């Protein structure tokens, strides 16, 4: 038996084989290296309606706990883009006296605490304590719950329709979005839309950007894909954004079937996807064979530097990283530590593979020869600030779109 | 009317009429000196160049104010320091710094620049933030001498700023004498292929006398013996393009060159007739936004514009649009507030006004900031206010 589509139940066609991987969020202590969680970790296209998803689902508890260690707002560049999401929904999906925002996945409330700091009612779903509580000391309404049917129905019964239901970087980690979709259904008022940025899998396979690819990224929409999974629903797709955020997203607005016209963006994102040949099996066989390509560069460049005596550590110790060690079976004798300004995630092992994880500030004592950049959607900011490692002569490791040393 | 970059003739495709200064805001009693002059635009047939075909006299003509363009920036000298300022000692400058935001940045990552801003005022609040400035126009002499003072720079950068410069000629003998031997020339500014998409006719005014495309910088780069060799789309200021120029031969075009240049050809950029279908729908813009305002006033509802924009004064001018038909303009620029608007003379507001009491309607001026200023007027939907839009064409919000 191959998989069965968790959107349509049709036979998904695997495609690329990502090995056995741990939980990416999932930071250790040295006594918990023998008890590690590991998971199969491949991705394949329902040949039915096209939707690109892992083949294993990691269950949502082990991923979604109190101890979750990303909080959205450590990041400067999400939380302007955050202010400005808030902006376009207060300015353009508000209706009457008293409208009301939803959040899926508000995190830290980042988003929220804007919509709520302008007097807007709202709330949030958020079943990460820890970040949840950070939300809430920000003014946000939060449950502590996972957004699903039942919860939204009961919702729609005490606090009344909602103008908008948003998530970010969210719906692509929910398998189960039938019953997201039912939840959407009960809740939403008479023009109310379904707002959700994920990671667009045009730009994982134009950017070979497979670290995108990991437990908490079950599905890699497109505009296709999530046209076809609206339907299914009784929603449609009606406009779709590009955003650049996270290594490259789309923004995809979907309203009850009929309600709204869909926009020219749609068929134009489309157009684009036809053209890439997204939705051909053999594009995505590509990608997976230019995914092997780059870990064999990478394991060989890390190889020859060691062998060159050189001191390589890494910057970002991402949850994307954990499928970039593990695949390419990259331990500390490669890499012998990761920076990393997470204080969680510091003086601890990084999953799977246990690169020792330390500071920003131990970047400089001494700096390192190469530094492996694993956050490489930050990589203007990191490389301009760094000027103390360039001038001693540091040279940059990427690996997207290709690897580079620069 | 001769081609400002090669001389040839240019072909006059959008008279938008009789215009005065876009940012000389007028107290009530001197509205009577004011200077107007013949606002058009045409195709040089030979370069392609896009261009005004009367220049408004230089001597007749504070950046961080707005939040968007001080991120905007941010990521600019972040992206320049990343990028192209590698090496022991390396060396940015840039035309029309104005107040320095973008510099602090380097200066800040300790890396060596040098600001040209003529505008002594901005000049000053740059040199505040530590930036090294030149009160002076970037220019072939200007330029020369910085390179004997302070050697080779890497990059020449300049933002909104090219675009105002008709002696362009100038500007690049001047970075052939100072970059060094991999330098670029970078620079952005509003895009001709936005501009035609969005009707976005407001964006010609006084100081934008060049409406670069990827096409024509191509061929004006060839033209001073450099080669445009990257381009990347930008959201602001409406839409624009930054161009990357090295001297011919020393890179190799990205492929994003390639691909603007293929949308330029899917959009006919390059056919004056499509140039014309562009004056067409700005005839049409005006008919439709005039006919509204008319109508709505008849219907005796009041009209409140919001933001005045030096892009604003193409409007209202062209269109014909007085007090008569909106009240006032409401404006969070202290130096705006309590004067007239240029030749139609709108008077202008604190944004407190708006509220004072609500209008029917609002015509959006600062249509770059739509989201920013529908979010944060809550009490005017509530209240069943509603926004008036002409980009990319005239519709009630
Ligand atoms: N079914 C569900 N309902 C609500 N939130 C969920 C959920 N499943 C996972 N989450 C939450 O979704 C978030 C994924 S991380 C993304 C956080 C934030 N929206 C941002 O874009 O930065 C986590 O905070 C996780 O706890
Ligand atoms: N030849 C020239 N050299 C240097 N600066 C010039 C110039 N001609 C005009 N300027 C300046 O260029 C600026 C254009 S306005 C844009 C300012 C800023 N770069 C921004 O993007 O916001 C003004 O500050 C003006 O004084
Ligand atoms: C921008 C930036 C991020 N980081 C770290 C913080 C996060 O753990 C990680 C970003 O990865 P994330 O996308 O998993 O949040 O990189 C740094 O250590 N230094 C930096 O300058
Ligand atoms: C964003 C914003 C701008 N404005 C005004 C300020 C400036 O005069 C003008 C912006 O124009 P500019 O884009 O030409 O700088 O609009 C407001 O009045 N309110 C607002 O909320
Ligand atoms: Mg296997
Ligand atoms: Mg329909
Ligand atoms: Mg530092
Ligand atoms: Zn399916
Ligand atoms: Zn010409």
């Amino acid at each position: 038996a191959p998989a069965r589509c968790r959107v349509c139940g049709d036979t998904v066609d695997e495609f690329l084989d990502l090995g056995r991987q741990p939980l990416s969020d999932r930071f250790l202590t040295p006594a918990d290296t023998d008890g590690e969680f590991f998971y199969r970790l491949a991705v394949g296209r329902c040949h039915a309606c096209g939707m690109v998803q892992l083949t294993e689902e990691v269950p949502r508890h082990l991923m979604f706990h109190e101890e979750y260690p990303y909080h959205s707002s450590g990041s400067s560049v999400m939380r302007e883009h955050f202010a400005k999401v808030a902006q376009r929904l207060l300015a353009t999906e508000l209706t009457g006296a008293d409208p009301f925002v939803v959040e899926i996945g508000c995190n830290d409330g980042i988003m929220l605490r804007a919509v709520h700091e302008a007097g807007v009612r709202h709330l949030g779903f958020e079943p990460s304590a820890g970040v949840a509580e950070v939300a809430r000391s920000r003014g946000v309404r939060v449950r502590t719950e996972f957004f699903e049917k039942a919860t939204a129905t009961a919702v729609r019964e005490s606090e009344g329709p909602a103008d908008v239901i948003y998530a970010a970087n969210t719906m692509c980690h929910i398998p189960y979005l039938e019953s997201v979709f039912q939840g959407a259904d009960a809740l939403l008022g008479p023009d109310g839309v379904v707002v959700f940025e994920d990671p667009y899998l045009g730009d994982i396979v134009a950017k070979t950007s497979f670290d995108q690819i990991y437990d908490e990224h079950f599905y890699l929409f497109s505009a296709g894909s999530v046209a076809a999974m609206a339907e299914r629903f009784g929603f449609e797709l009606v406009d779709v954004e590009r955003l650049p955020v996270h290594g490259g997203e789309v923004r995809y607005t979907l309203a009850r079937r009929g309600a709204r016209t869909p926009t020219e963006a749609v068929g134009r994102l489309l157009a684009e996807e036809r053209e890439q040949g997204l939705d051909d099996l053999a594009t995505l066989r590509t990608f997976a064979a230019n995914v092997h390509t780059v870990r064999d560069e990478l394991v060989a460049l890390l190889t020859r530097l060691r062998a060159e005596g050189h001191r390589v550590v890494g910057y970002g110790a991402t949850a994307k990283s954990a499928t970039v060690t593990n695949f390419c079976g990259i331990g500390p004798d490669l890499v012998s530590f990761v920076c990393d300004t997470t204080p969680g995630k510091q003086h601890r092992l990084t999953p799977g593979k246990h690169l020792p994880v330390r500071p920003a500030e131990a970047f400089a004592d001494p700096y390192p020869d190469y530094a492996l950049l694993f956050a490489w959607n930050h990589a203007d900011e990191i490389m301009a600030k760094e000027q103390e490692f360039r001038q001693a002569g540091g040279r940059w490791i990427l690996y997207v779109p290709e690897v580079r040393v620069l």
